[PDB]
């Protein structure tokens, strides 16, 4: 049918040993250290990685007392990066630490002698929440099997089932869609591509074939492979060089990635690194919220979020709900829900969300949104 | 009209001196000093900033001998950080480098004993190119206003009419939209932003009203803006410290103010410190003049295309064309459009759109899309 109007999407994930990722993990595990301590942390940890080096930049302004050799060194460790044949070693690797004090200009209009619940936007910018009905989890299928396919060769790296595979990994899902009044429906998949970092002693025939059978046909449901998926299994041939060795790695160079995988919109901040007061994060996971709680209402079958705010500012700027056609509600009518079910000030978002709880190492991999244990993936109930 | 369905859209935008900016054009810089010398080099440039820091990070294989320092300090001194009362001097600033070959196992499948014209993509990924209607060069006006308003303040910063402004700069630009058939057409200025670094010598009041009277009413058409207008100008009351002092900066991190500014959509991949090899730069350029190619010949008024790659493969793995209900023909024909006049290989758009040509540094600052200079901007002639 005219109606269907298929369609080919893309999305990808990265694995924890991605150099980019593991700079959010390290940026992130910085922050739960903070946190740890002292609860009201002002954090704004970058990292940089490259062969041999984990650089500590940015501003953080705590009472905790963190040992940054141990906290850099623990992750990497977990990521599994232990010796030099790898590229890379928590037991060898320089860290270089650069951090000062939250500037005073800053401190004086965010939070300085401010009540918590009136706490001002950290920086001003815009920031999306995306929802659709595709999934039990409100995510696009794209970017969930992207991911799960990265965690999935985690798991048989960790397990020693495929014991040539290395921490650093790329995926890639194309699923071709139908759409449905606005909604979007999978199909099949059209294309998978998947580059991880090997061994020497396994041969490209062996890899593409686990890739192939204990990796993909493991995570993507049976129903949308066929005959005609197109598969580029270790597509360059070959990957020893890995980690910050084949590619410097960067905090927040992973935001789509962490996001919704090219669907919805992106505001251009990044997550890892950042406490509460950075609405970077703050308020593009209270939008995730907001977005899956007007799905998971049967408001909608789609939706973006976008809110925004100046520095200094506890109230958004601007507030707006687009539904894609899915609503039957206008979307000047959910704007009106919304109003009345969510208070959208950072200083709202911290007790509704709990964001001062040492959880965010664990958003730094594998996504920040579809997983269940988030507060910000528990809906709320809506009055209306 | 309930055709019309206003609403408010949010884009942000940062002056030069921004320490995320600063590392673009920097890594841009030597992108663009490379070519010069070496039409072929691979560039692969991360820059980080802080007080006092200037770290160049990545891989580069060229042929070119680059001064670093040099290109590193004329970049600073060009942005205007040439003094320790400004936070940042480019005569007496750290500069450290941290530079290694393209790892060779990305260098066998992307080019080696490859012809040009068959180049594989740099890297797996997924790019957008937007395009709309709205303004003559084919961009979102939240965007470009917000751009301009930081040209303005660069403008009246180096002409010495407000010389009490310093380089990091931000704005933001809330526009109210009504919506025609998928179309979207200004209507006016719901709420403006600008958060600037200056001197210890001048008042917030004097600021304040150079801001409004200067910059805003000087950048932004009359006709948006009313008595109902909001304005947060020096929101925080005091931006004395700024820069790299106030905040470590990172190239890529501003992914969105270098696009289209929370409209159409984004695959995650970072422009500055990459050569065309990169389809995360190349092919975002394609996939921009694709998209404004279709409007200029009036097939649509609105446009979102997305590509995708697998490292290695020329091909790109899967083009999709959305047209917001604003084309006459099927999103489906658009796309045989599209294959009938576009060759997407990174080795045919690098002869198309000219991408050795040391230009780069000019993209880093004020948006890589709107501005009439860059090739990716001449829209082709179309034959359907
Ligand atoms: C291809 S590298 C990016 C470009 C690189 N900076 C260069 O110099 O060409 C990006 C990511 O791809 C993956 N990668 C690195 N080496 C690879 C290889 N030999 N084959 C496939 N993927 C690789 C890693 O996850 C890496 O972080
Ligand atoms: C607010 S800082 C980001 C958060 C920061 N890392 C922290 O520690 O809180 C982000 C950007 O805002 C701008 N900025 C820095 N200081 C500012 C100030 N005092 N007032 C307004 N904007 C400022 C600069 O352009 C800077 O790069
Ligand atoms: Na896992
Ligand atoms: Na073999
Ligand atoms: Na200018
Ligand atoms: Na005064």
């Amino acid at each position: 049918f005219q109606s269907m109007g298929v369609f080919m999407f893309t999305s990808e994930s990265v694995g924890e040993g991605h150099p980019d990722k593991i700079c959010d993990q390290i940026s992130d595990a910085v922050l739960d250290a903070h946190l740890k301590q002292d609860p009201n942390a002002k954090v704004a940890c970058e990292t940089v990685c490259k062969t041999g080096m984990v650089l500590l930049c940015g501003e953080i302004t705590s009472m905790a007392m963190v040992d940054y050799q141990r906290v850099v060194r623990d992750t990497i460790k977990h990521i599994g990066y232990d010796d030099s044949a790898k590229g890379f070693d928590f037991k060898t690797c320089n860290v270089l630490v650069a951090l000062e004090q939250q500037s005073p200009d800053i401190a004086q209009c965010v939070h300085l002698d401010r009540n918590e619940e009136d706490v001002g936007a950290g920086d001003q910018g815009l920031m999306f929440g995306y929802a659709t009905d595709e999934t039990e989890e409100c995510m696009p299928l794209t970017i969930i099997l992207a991911h799960k396919l990265n965690a999935r060769m985690a798991d048989l790296r960790r397990s020693g089932l495929l014991p040539w595979l290395r921490p650093d990994s790329k995926t890639q899902v194309t699923v071709q869609y139908m759409q449905d009044n606005g909604a979007v429906i999978p199909v099949r998949i059209h294309t998978i591509v998947i580059s991880v970092q090997h061994n020497e002693d396994i041969t490209l025939e062996e890899m593409r074939r686990a890739l192939k059978e204990q990796v993909i046909r493991a995570v993507v449901p049976a129903k949308y492979l066929d005959e005609d998926t197109v598969y580029h299994l270790q597509p360059s041939g070959r990957f020893v060089i890995g980690g910050p060795q084949g590619d410097a790695g960067v905090t927040g160079r992973k935001i789509i990635v962490d996001t919704y995988g090219g669907w919805g919109a992106h505001g251009g901040g990044a997550f890892s690194g950042k406490d509460y007061t950075k609405v970077d994060r703050s308020a593009a996971y209270a939008a995730r919220w907001v977005a899956k709680s007007l799905v998971k209402a049967g408001l909608c079958r789609r939706v973006l979020v976008q809110v925004s705010y100046a520095i200094g500012v506890a109230e958004p700027l601007s507030i707006s709900i687009f539904t894609y056609g899915t609503s039957q509600k206008t979307e000047r009518e959910l704007l009106d829900v919304v109003h009345k079910n969510f208070d959208l000030r950072p200083g709202v978002i911290v007790r509704d969300l709990d964001l001062k709880k040492p959880i965010y190492q664990k958003t730094a991999c594998y996504g920040h949104f579809g997983r269940s244990e988030f507060p910000w993936e528990v809906p709320r109930k809506l009055v209306f």
